DNA sequence: TTTTTT
């Protein structure tokens, strides 16, 4: 069962009436396996997100944008075009009306506009404008010291720096009228079986420089990708459709060409998957849409088993069974384009936003052009039980690490257990 | 740079 911190946090956090709290710690304290015993404690009560396919899988719920249905944009501060309320006989409105709870899952990855986004459209579809997340109790969950939130650097930057000052989650305005609690997970139990493993993580997590010349040494393993049942991140998409492209080239299967139909508007790299991906008969993948049926899910592991132009067959790494995949629609609205291709991508390797959450048996960190985010790095690191699980492809330099003293002003006040912004 | 999608 639950860990006696865990225990502590879950007692703290369904025994008291106040509706907004954090539970923080760092990688492995078992953050989602508390979340488990919150599902069952809430039951019905609870929708669970996170802002990734992958956390969302690992914390057994939906996408923070499928969900709300919230565009794959920034979503600027209650603005009527981006935060949309439903339709007054939908589902979605009925959910969103019924539930008392929101676990939010993988929090640190939460973009600033994301978060108020979520506290808008709450209080718009309940008729609660003046209660912070329309008067649902918030349970959120993650480490600010893994992956900052996504910002692409023109436009989107200018607005976030202009409305929010900062794109982190506690730099929301909605902590300006509700004070959030804050509950902390100590223990590694990823690491628990490799205590000096868990000692060397904590190290680099404060920046130890002595602690990473430690790693460089022990780790470092160039051909460390191309052992059995390794999983290989990269910082970068193109870095890992390169790894990918190698790998399939190697398999000897007939290769199978899935060119996307794309009709009307319909703008290029985004896109949710490459136009022109090329499959063969044992190939490893990543689903990305979840199965209308539930069957599958957006960021299922997988193997094609078979492959034909309008459908394949892929063995399940979470289940060990066999699910027939389609292609599907994506629909840009205003319906002014289309996007239909197969949802699936070549998985042997994947960006390090892909792993975050995941408990994985053996790691390969290909540092390719080099760290761009900050947690990036111990995200990659904090993945796997013992050293051993880990390899890099090169040694990193101190100059590397990256600083967010946004991150640190808001880890020093947490010290006191609670989160108000002025 | 990376995420979300429809
Ligand atoms: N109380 C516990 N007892 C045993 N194993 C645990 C416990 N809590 C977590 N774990 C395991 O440790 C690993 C990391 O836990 P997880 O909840 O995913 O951590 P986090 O979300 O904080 O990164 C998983 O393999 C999980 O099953
Ligand atoms: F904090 Al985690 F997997 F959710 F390391
Ligand atoms: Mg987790």
């Amino acid at each position: 069962g639950l860990s006696s911190e865990q225990q502590r946090a879950f007692l703290a956090v369904t025994q008291t009436p106040h509706p907004a709290h954090l539970i923080t710690g760092p990688a492995g304290t078992g953050k989602t396996t508390l979340l488990y015993a919150l599902q069952e404690f809430y039951k019905g009560r609870a929708v669970t997100l996170a802002p990734t396919g992958t956390a969302a899988l690992q914390a057994r719920g939906q996408t923070v944008h499928s969900f709300f249905r919230f565009p794959a944009r920034l979503l600027r501060y209650r603005h009527p075009e981006d935060i949309r309320p439903p339709g007054p006989h939908s589902p979605l409105r009925k959910a969103i009306e019924q539930m008392e709870v929101l676990i939010l899952d993988e929090v640190g990855m939460v973009r600033v506009d994301l978060l108020e986004a979520m506290d808008w459209a709450l209080r718009k579809t309940r008729k609660r404008l003046e209660e912070p997340f329309g008067g649902v109790k918030v349970l959120l969950l993650g480490d600010t010291r893994q992956l900052e939130p996504v910002v692409p650097g023109g436009e989107e930057a200018l607005y976030i720096a202009r409305t929010w000052g900062g794109p982190f989650f506690f730099q929301a305005h909605v902590w300006e009228e509700v004070a959030l609690r804050v509950h902390r997970l100590w223990e590694s139990q990823r690491q628990r079986e490799d205590p000096l493993f868990a000692e060397l993580l904590k190290r680099l997590r404060q920046g130890d420089p002595q602690a990473l010349e430690t790693l460089n040494r022990a780790a470092v393993r160039p051909d460390g990708g191309e052992e059995p049942g390794t999983l290989i991140l990269t910082p970068r998409r193109k870095e890992a459709d390169a790894l990918n492209l190698k790998r399939l080239e190697a398999l000897p299967g007939k290769p199978l060409e899935y060119q996307a139909q794309v009709k009307g508007e319909f703008a290029e790299t985004d896109f949710p998957t490459e136009a022109a991906l090329t499959l063969k008969k044992g190939a490893q993948v990543i689903l990305l849409r979840n199965d209308p049926l539930g069957e599958y899910f957006n960021g299922d592991l997988g193997w094609v088993e078979d492959l034909e132009a309008e459908a394949l067959a892929v063995r399940l790494k979470r289940n060990g069974r066999r699910v027939v995949i389609r292609p599907f629609v994506w629909e840009k609205i205003v319906v002014v384009g289309t996007f239909r291709q197969v949802p699936v991508r070549l998985a042997w390797a994947l960006t390090v936003h892909k792993a975050q959450g995941l408990t994985l048996d053996k790691v390969h960190l290909e540092l390719g052009r080099g760290l761009f985010a900050h947690g990036q790095l111990y995200v990659a690191l904090t993945r796997v039980r013992r050293l051993q699980d880990l390899s890099l492809s090169r040694p990193i330099a101190p100059t590397e690490l990256l600083w967010r003293p946004e991150v640190e002003v808001f880890e020093t006040r947490i010290q006191e257990g609670i989160w108000q912004k002025s």
